[PDB]
């Protein structure tokens, strides 16, 4: 059941009206996909909408905030509807926000948990038991983050709820592979922008912001090929490569420190 | 100042009524550390406090439910009334549910981020403002779990917290290093307590075994802890999974 290619296959994008869910969308539809997407602005949705149509694909806007479980049963019931059968979805949502862990009150957490850890793990709630019941396979992508796999100082709150996704995606992936759903995990980079030399002649520590360095369309041609290819991590900056691995040496070397002072087990 | 001893340090256990986390408040005191245990079920908190003071060790017992910020505020006040100060957080409630992600209900969800992943958010939330401004440094320890390192069929859900809890650990020990304060991750797999009976309700390697790890952990100041050496080899295969993604992408032209 795994996805074969896009053509008149039907995908739901949530967070589609912009950023990384548009680009997506879009380059589904240029591989021939039938596309709902959902956000929570009507007539911003409204837009991109018309705009696939002006490209001559298929597109119909569902109005979801994705913090709402009741919001998202919706959808999928929409989704459904119009589309005869759900093959991708692409569960999406939120932008890079940062501040020292310190500074974070209790706002700033319930916010970040409900659109970045709770929107993921709702799109799995409405969607993957209709999935399963359709029983033809498919595809099922969550936007995770660099931040995600590695900690960045600055990106605590939003870590850790990428974190939550991270793991989400590595579980479902390999509970539902025997039924012929992929999973992927996109994990976009982020930067410290440092202070220009221009910008210094023009307290809260670093604050990272989303790498812009590779277009979102070259990232949405990467992320629509490793679907095809049923590739479980997308990660589309090589400088990511280099933190996974320090990350993953610091956890192993504890086993032989452990050791060394005696530990047994 | 990172922690230099346990003797006379003062230090807070929240699910410290049962398992790991009784057996490391236990530990902390028998170093000589003075202590807060906290827990929800309240009989089996007084018992465990009797334990504790029958063995001469100076211990209070503070009830919070996790799962609510103004329960652990009031906990930090406490504990801080209590003890004159706090010296060492091991933030360690936690509740399990299995089974696979299409088979969880919203409850399923909500129980296990609410007390696994929020109780710990609320242990940083609570504690770390009063460590910053006491100024003397001292330790953040977490309970995640295996789980929160390597994915496991039938602990999803579980392990989107733990994940959650891990990512924590991970990021506060490099904001807070500045400030001589540790961290540290505990990640065992499975040890014999009464987690999956409590669990129930509230809805090898021995937990004192795991306290003499913690408790040495917390002194070296590492990062991590992790009891079970049969983790070793399923967290490098996650490290390979994830790594050779760069080399399968390249393959197929991608040059960024």
């Amino acid at each position: 059941g795994f996805l074969s290619g896009f053509d008149g296959r039907a995908a739901v994008v949530t967070g589609g009206a912009s950023g990384i869910g548009l680009a997506t969308a879009t380059e589904f539809a240029r591989r021939g996909a039938r596309l709902v997407l959902s956000d929570v602005d009507q007539p911003a949705l409204e837009q991109a909408v018309n705009g696939l149509r002006g490209q001559g694909f298929d597109a119909h806007g569902v109005v979801c905030d994705v913090r709402h479980l009741d919001e998202m049963v919706r959808l999928a019931d929409e989704a459904f509807r119009l589309l005869g059968g759900v093959d991708v979805v692409f569960s999406n949502a939120g932008i890079v926000v940062a501040g020292p862990l310190a500074q974070m009150n209790h706002d700033d957490w319930r916010w970040v948990i409900d659109i970045d850890l709770w929107g993921s793990i709702h799109a799995v709630e409405a969607f993957l038991p209709r999935l399963l019941e359709q029983g033809t396979g498919g595809h099922i992508a969550f936007t995770a983050s660099f931040a995600g796999l590695v900690p960045n100082a600055g990106l605590g709150t939003y870590g850790v709820a990428k974190y939550g996704v991270v793991g989400l995606a590595e579980t479902l992936a390999r509970e539902v592979k025997p039924n012929g759903i992929g999973v992927s995990v996109l994990c976009p980079m982020v930067v410290e922008t440092k202070l220009v030399s221009n910008s210094e002649r023009i307290a809260f520590g670093p604050l990272p912001t989303q790498d812009e360095s590779v277009s979102a369309d070259d990232v949405a041609r990467l992320t629509a090929d490793a679907i095809l290819a049923n590739r479980l991590y997308i990660l589309p900056h090589a400088a990511a490569r280099e933190s996974i691995r320090r990350r993953f040496e610091r956890i192993d070397r504890t086993f032989d420190e452990q050791a060394a002072e005696g530990w047994t087990h």
